[PDB]
């Protein structure tokens, strides 16, 4: 494909060289497949052993790991190496140059298009849109009326932005996405459902991800937050009113209740739901499949679940806790007369 | 942006007046950041503080409440504040009767497509399909051959109806929303997997809301239906042949496994499993993340999980948990001697 | 509609025919709805009682119960009436004949695409792919650059393919599911999150069925993989770099997290999560919502979670689950002197 130096490498991430700085280079790769024309990097030393065998022609190291790599020539020296590998993703990520308007596109009259953004075929650009500088619309998607998209944006196919919802710059939203849908509203009379309609929008900061076949509701009165450095994976329901602080990450399906705000540098592991109305401090990790019901004010660590059981095992263990509440647990813990 | 006299608006409730009926108002509003020029409503005495000091130039209450509000001089008096609340956002709804067939849409020359429907761009719709009066069919549609939607229905962009489902009247689905996809029939031999076909349909209701991103599969033989005023949320899977009794709401996230009945007026809350060939009667609520294995052969509210935990407790709890199966429980409760 | 002869039916299944081998037949149907021209199946005793009510034209069945159906004349003997029905599907599954490429397609030359493909509406196929012939592109889809789809595959509308995604033959996606959208990988550096791009891809088996709403993200630097056989329902989570196994079966809304491994022959029932970085092995059975945090090493049925309670009841379980750490558990019931 296309080659970098590795001193060019080693500069671009800040790093000191050892080794023969003009050595060609054309991917990064695992530790494993690596070749002589890959750059690879040493994680902490649980990984020296697989370092010590690898095909690799120069490692990401950490300078306490390249003394413990005297097998190898070519390094390059930071005090974050998964960083450093971070970083370098993007120099040989291969890159979207691409610009202008497909023709097939429908933008509406009165939108305002960057010279330098990119929409796809069967785009539909509403009233009042605006998109920003460099940023890139795949094909299929729909921008409704009053939506606006900022600078270095990524919205890929069949994303749905909707509600009027505000896109600060470098959001990236992934396909079959739906931003600002019309959240989950009803009320009960005669026992049947009336809909209410929702009248908000959403808010969305700089530098947030937002993965594939997510539900990102519009407010039922006021708006959706989503903080500046918020990432969201896949399958994830955000419900109307949620507002989730800075550089929060919620794990693949995920549920957050309508109107609950999550506090900043929280972290949500796989599944776990979370009830409407509550509210979730700042530095709250939950693990995976937790049922959050109550507020949790204080930061640290949060779960639930039975954990994994052999299935008889759990079977018997499932009948003993359906016992539980027969039995009068600390009132014998200190019984001895 | 249309304004509206607050005599009106208590009319359009059935709501005795209060105040000065000539008062203008553009939108509905939250307590919290509700201006003059809006209108809001109190839902019981615990939202009284928020209210007080509110800006919003009228109130939607009970009679028991304006007693509470004396700071306040524009009411609208009802029995039931959320249902005229529920009314009034569909007034302040963008209203679009947009009509006719976009000329990008392709439409097989057998199909019905009454005059007051509206087709969106991208629509593709096959063989004896019908679109009954007043319904709209967002852009990037598809419907499958022998599919019918009823009259005043709502249908999103990138939704697939298929296997010729039969949609009623009033009936609203989201966007990336699958209707009548092939169901998970698969049977065993020789240690792999046998493709079973999946010949039947999707019957759903009149006053039928379904979410975005949400899987709803045909039968197997017979039809998956959902009755009546069935309601559901974002993300849920429907499986072949499930079938929903009328006004039963289903949150986010749940799935119900083929075959499965659940009965009229049922409530599941987030993220349920329902596993598959089961009754739930009428009247069932479930809380979040509930899992159901058996029948629920009586009304009632029921429940699964472990509440949430701090990680340490977490860990310490479920090392006991294990332990459980070996602890005779019944034998020492009467054991006193 | 279109007819079929008992005889060339009980032909197709290598099955021995009894009664008038020429009567005609419209479809398959069930026991319960079945009428004269409709063929169904005897699955075992326990529905025997239903048969014997049955209107159905005729009863594929095996020797031991034809023996207890004296009041039916037409037949179908097989050994597993079950996978003769599965086969016997297929011939009454409507054939979607369709060859060529639609007008409305955008497919760039230096992608080859078989004569005896269909490229449907609004397809957009992008550069240096390969679609191999007797598949079928349903309407809307987008292939990105330089993916791969074989022989006999079906991909149905709004599904992304990305990420340099490679299929084998008789691949079928069902719709809006996402194929090798970038992982969720982010590096974590001053209470931010760092994008790291991703740089693997996808290879897909023969004979691979992905539900619809499902997310199969690219590999970080190798590939994600889902051997031959592998089935997955309807909103499934498979993370950057899972690896399935062959005839594994992942049931609706299962999260598999990232470098996890998943042996052969597996079946996780639905909307179980898997945590990153583990192996499970070999022929493991899952149940309902199993949460799997280590490594499962050996075959066998694994489960996690509580029963289903009713609610007050479930109330004091967990309050008493809450008092369990507090107790010491194992040291009295050896506590007799």
């Amino acid at each position: 494909v296309q080659q970098y130096r590795l001193d060019e490498l080693a500069h671009l991430v800040k790093g000191e060289l050892i080794g023969e700085g003009s050595l060609q280079f054309s991917n990064l790769a695992s530790l494993e497949n690596a070749e002589v024309n890959h750059l690879t990097f040493v994680n902490g030393e649980k990984h020296l052993d697989q370092a010590k065998v690898s095909r690799a022609g120069a490692y990401i190291v950490t300078a306490a790991l390249k003394e413990h790599l005297p097998e190898k020539d070519n390094f390059i020296i930071v005090d974050n190496p998964y960083l450093a590998f971070a970083i370098l993703t993007h120099v040989f990520d291969k890159k979207i140059s691409s610009t202008g308007i497909e023709s097939t596109a429908r933008i509406h009259p009165s939108a305002v298009i960057s010279e330098t953004a990119y929409i796809g075929h069967y785009v539909v650009i509403g009233e009042n849109c605006v998109v920003g500088d460099n940023t890139v619309i795949q094909s299929h998607t729909k921008l409704d009326d009053n939506v606006e998209v900022g600078k270095d944006c990524f919205i890929d196919s069949y994303v749905t932005i909707t509600g009027s919802s505000k896109l600060r710059d470098r959001v990236r939203i992934h396909s079959s996405t739906v931003i600002g849908g019309e959240g989950f509203g009803f009320a009960p009379y005669q026992g049947k459902w009336h809909r209410i309609a929702q009248l908000g929008s959403v808010l969305i900061g700089n530098d947030v991800r937002i993965g594939s076949n997510c539900s990102i509701d519009r407010g039922a009165l006021d708006n959706t937050i989503l903080e500046d450095g918020v990432i969201i994976d896949n399958l994830v329901q955000i419900a109307h009113n949620v507002h989730i602080g800075s550089n929060t990450a919620i794990a693949a399906k995920c549920g957050i209740a309508g109107s609950t705000k999550i506090g900043k540098n929280c972290i949500l592991a796989g599944a776990c739901g979370v009830a409407g109305h509550l509210s979730i401090a700042d530095n709250v990790t939950l693990t995976g499949m937790s049922m959050v019901t109550k507020n949790i004010s204080e930061a640290g660590t949060y779960s639930s679940g039975t954990g994994l059981f052999e299935n008889n095992h759990w079977k018997k263990t499932i009948v003993r806790l359906r016992q539980l509440a027969d039995v009068p647990l600390t009132q014998i813990t200190k019984r001895l007369d």
